[PDB]
């Protein structure tokens, strides 16, 4: 009784960041999810500040890789032997699904591989793409592969970084049928079982749906599905981690307030395991004031009935 | 008296992010600064949460640009007519030096320009470089130029984004003599005066130097100077903005604690206007435990004498 008061930050949606790719939030979206399994590994955190899945604290690290590269002779492809984010040796023994910040969806992520030669400080950067559905995508084992636009420029045994930019669609896939944001990679490679996963989430209360914090990933080629939905803004992960306020019930009731009118636009349930639901049936792009923000009002139970969104 | 207690977050250096480029912090550095003018515009915030210069809240937006592009015929160069970060019209009337997150140093920043065609969702991405020392670099006026590897692929009148990756050195400049991290761009173009700047900072107390929060920018070509020093971690900007705790004096005394020993490694002054000094003379790479963190201990005056670092 009387535990440290819980709260959410006073930040607008546009002031916040996707927790699944290093891009700002744009909008709120709700829709049915019974046709897929919603089990992202980034953007996972309890309200009392326990990080889950592959979630870490800074959004700039999400979908980045570091290590050194080995040329696949006769190609423009390179295997990256992963390092830790601080350039130390990779330690695969942590009880996590994959290094923190590893991509948590199947898709073709395009970005840039950069490298510095230690002896002289010479540098180089080239377009690179990682296919996280590849049989050889095995970040938990410390290896991933990049397709690049060079077969000779990258040196072995030198620090190399991948900075993500966006996603592509190619290879005869159907328009907007990739990336597949709700398909988890096999983190140890094809036909291995993922471990230490944050659980799947779903609305369980009749008439409820998940509320998604949505961005549009940049597209780099083809006709990709650029929608990217996270369960928590990165800033909420950061805030809960720092506050570590105890949950007094299973559900924190939040009101989304419009400062231009002083009135509540909608209310929602922030589940203590770290996801949000609203009372709505159907796909809906929420129309919000850009200065709107969420406000924690009370601890309720999972069987509280929300006002329709 | 009795004002809301000030604090800094319990985050390690490696858990934090540079406030001047979207990359993690790596280390702490101190050195003399009397030979340059230290006046960065990103990573500027008072301890009571007032954002300064071009500082905004999410690190992923730093050094990004959005808008639409106009091809310079007979070249592979494009002028970007800037939009707001949320894709609304750019409003140059705000009393800021340039759009929030604009680069605050002179250098050649390489990244990727991406574009989506609205009608069909077709996408494209190409290597692009902005030279923030260019006479035509005029983000405050809503204009910047990109050199790319195409003269035909980018459409006019479509949403286009620049995602930064790193820096280059070329054009016969001396090795490691660019970027110039302490040279501010002319935000309205060559021979215009910058406005609404966060002030220059310097140590004033004898025997003190600035403490810098340092990263290494990726290099994309040539022999760039990749050192990037910020005055405050991005997470401290975020935290002070959210806490808005009043400063009880000009200086917050912080101790850097080593949890592996329980002892203080060094102490430093966090000035209320948002920068840090230490008692040291000379260039020094601080050797810190990776789990070390800063802790606010007391309000002191600017005339307090620190223990030597
Ligand atoms: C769908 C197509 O994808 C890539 O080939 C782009 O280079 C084209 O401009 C177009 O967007
Ligand atoms: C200094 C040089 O810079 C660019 O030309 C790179 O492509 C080279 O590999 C080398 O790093």
């Amino acid at each position: 009784p009387g535990s440290k008061p819980f709260s959410v930050p006073v930040l607008t949606v546009e002031e916040m960041t996707n927790s699944r790719f290093p891009i700002p939030l744009e909008k709120l979206f709700t829709g049915p999810s019974s046709a897929f399994v919603v089990q992202p590994q980034n953007g996972r955190c309890t309200t009392d500040g326990v990080l889950l899945g592959t979630t870490q604290l800074s959004p700039v690290n999400i979908c980045t890789f570091r290590g050194d590269v080995t040329h696949i002779t006769g190609s423009r492809n390179y295997t990256m032997n992963l390092a830790s984010q601080n350039w130390n040796d990779y330690d695969p023994t942590e009880e996590i699904p994959a290094p923190l910040g590893t991509p948590d969806f199947v898709g073709k992520i395009q970005g840039v591989l950069t490298q510095t030669t230690r002896t002289d400080g010479s540098t180089r950067g080239h377009k690179a793409t990682v296919y996280t559905g590849s049989a050889d995508f095995a970040p938990k084992l410390g290896r991933v592969q990049f397709e690049t636009d060079t077969d000779r420029d990258f040196e072995a045994n030198q620090n190399t970084k991948f900075t993500p930019v966006g996603v592509i669609q190619d290879g005869g896939t159907t328009h907007r049928n990739e990336p597949q944001q709700w398909v988890l990679p096999s983190y140890s490679g094809r036909n291995t079982h993922n471990v230490h996963l944050a659980p799947a989430v779903a609305p369980t209360f009749p008439g409820e749906q998940l509320l998604f914090f949505r961005s549009t990933m940049p597209g780099c080629s083809g006709y990709p599905n650029m929608d990217l939905d996270c369960l928590l803004p990165q800033e909420w992960v950061q805030y809960f981690y720092q506050e570590a306020a105890p949950a007094q019930s299973d559900v924190a009731l939040l009101r989304f307030v419009n400062p231009d009118t002083g009135r509540v636009l909608f209310e929602c349930k922030l589940h203590k395991s770290g996801y949000v639901t609203v009372a709505h049936t159907g796909q809906h792009d929420l129309v919000i004031p850009p200065n709107g923000y969420f406000r924690f009002d009370s601890w309720v139970n999972q069987f509280y009935t929300l006002a329709p969104m």
